[PDB]
């Protein structure tokens, strides 16, 4: 959906 998720 255009989303992104990220480890920081």
């Amino acid at each position: 959906k255009n989303y992104k998720q990220f480890s920081v």
